[PDB]
């Protein structure tokens, strides 16, 4: 129904409009790629966009929606950064053909009625301080997937637990979509890019390099075992000024009811002032490579 | 390589991936996929759903047969007649039967699930608080596996039908939900596999549910209270019928409007057998 100008950025706010356009495109043979974001786009988001872009004959749909359901009480929702103008400009510069920018009313016309209940993983790690956070994420992603019906959906490895939960959602509900995890984009010194980084002042920005330095040190110390790996990361974090560690955990790659055996993920969350930063890295125990 | 599909014949698939591939292939050939979810032990009521699906032009009918463990209260006793069920489908001209195992549907146990809205805790949700989460979770999965153009459910389980409409709207599902009128025995009793459990006196008293509903529907020209009182009087004239609820709601099961369309629902226990029924009501 709505107009679609190829080669140009087409912005649709109505779920029905992007649904009709996606369907039409899909019918002509083009493969639909979906990159779900909450706006305030930076180089990390662009890596996802570029990963989607390189899929042969694909049309990229980037959704921008600050999902109220994944925010807990507080001014977290009001505090989330919003920079619409820069966002669309960057999408246009990346050659993205579709931006989906829905209203809260169009996504939640009936408030929170039917929702997604994540499995046990949602209550741990990031879910500890926010028991309802991932139910909000999976509910909106399921909706986005039903609206856009993409062949592949892209998520960053930076938010590893979120990526694992999306894989669980897709597997558990038999969703016909491929989940593509994209490697974390980092600043020159290793800091994982994140919109929350804008809240780090000069001193905090300097100290924040400790998360990634700790993780990479652990990844290399891992030839000596799990204890060596964790102790190396702890030492780096402990030597960092003003870094308060929330958690530092080594888990199996699925983060589930499975012990660590050889391959794993080391995850860290720490507070620098009021800014909570996260990072994670692949870990191989007893492997020199 | 797409699994084999023989047109005009009943094709049975147990693997979710197989029916998924066949459904996708058929949709591309210009067929409209119709889904009729069941738990087997098929009777005339189920056949009405099948016939509703069959009459859609270009239809290819998929009937799923899966005893869903998640919708059973805190399973083995449930009746299972594979051969006879399949025979009825073949006689109806159904081309696809999807018969997955529990392990195939829940390869990871109960992990991610559907949390229904608050309507799921009312009416039937009173005695079985987790029943509808089970129903919506398995229906979402079946919809994703089969990707039908339309899905059919009987009006007999009206609350179930309404919650599935909520599921579809809330998750932006691209499928039409079709409610099919309740098939009834000669005296009005809603057909149900559990009716066989009623002894003679119970089966005779059971006519009270449908008689109470139809009486209420006609009494409705006199108002909502008149409709409710008429239904209660009919249920009150029957022995051994323990009414759990008799409620008049709007068609989406919210509060009944001053006037207009509504739905009257009843549930009662006769011995150890629980029966339910419901009917459209027009107030005034
Ligand atoms: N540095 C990075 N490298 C790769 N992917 C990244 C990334 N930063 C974010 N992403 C991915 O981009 C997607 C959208 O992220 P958002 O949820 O919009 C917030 P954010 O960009 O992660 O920052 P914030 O939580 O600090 O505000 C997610 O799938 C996320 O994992
Ligand atoms: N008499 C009837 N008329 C129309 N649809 C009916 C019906 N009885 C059942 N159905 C529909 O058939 C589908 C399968 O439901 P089932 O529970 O598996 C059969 P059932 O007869 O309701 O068994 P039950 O007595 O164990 O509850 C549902 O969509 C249900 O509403
Ligand atoms: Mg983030
Ligand atoms: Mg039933």
């Amino acid at each position: 129904i709505p107009a679609f100008h190829p080669g140009e950025l087409n912005v649709y706010s109505a779920p029905g409009d992007v649904a009709d356009v996606s369907r039409a495109l899909r019918l002509t043979g083009r493969r639909v790629m979906l990159v779900p974001t909450m706006g305030a786009l930076h180089e990390g988001h662009l890596a996802l966009v570029r990963a989607a872009k390189r899929v042969p004959g694909s049309v990229v749909v980037v959704s921008i929606f600050v999902n109220p359901m994944q925010f807990g009480a507080g001014g977290d929702l009001d505090a989330y950064p919003r920079t619409p103008d820069d966002d669309l400009a960057q999408l246009r510069a990346e050659g993205v053909e579709i931006a989906f920018t829905p209203t809260t009313a169009a996504m939640y016309p009936d408030g929170l009625r039917t929702t997604v209940q994540p499995g046990p993983l949602a209550a741990e790690l990031e879910g500890g301080p926010r028991p309802t956070h991932f139910a909000g994420v999976l509910t909106v992603v399921l909706k986005l997937l039903q609206i856009v019906r993409p062949d592949r959906v892209f998520f960053g490895e930076k938010d590893y637990q979120q990526l694992v939960l999306i894989r669980q959602l897709v597997a558990d509900f038999n969703l016909d979509v491929a989940v593509v995890g994209v490697p974390t984009v980092r600043e020159a010194d290793g800091l994982a890019m994140s919109s929350r980084n804008r809240y780090l002042d000069p001193a905090q920005r300097a100290a924040a390099v400790a998360l990634s330095a700790a993780l990479t040190a652990a990844a290399h110390a891992a030839t000596a075992g799990a204890q060596a790996a964790l102790d190396a990361a702890r030492a780096v974090l402990d030597a960092a000024p003003g870094v308060a560690v929330d958690y530092l955990e080594l888990r199996d790659i699925g983060l589930g009811p499975m012990p660590l055996n050889g391959s794993g993920r080391l995850l860290v969350a720490a507070r620098l002032g009021t800014t909570r930063l996260l990072d994670n890295i692949a870990i191989e125990i007893g492997t020199f490579a």
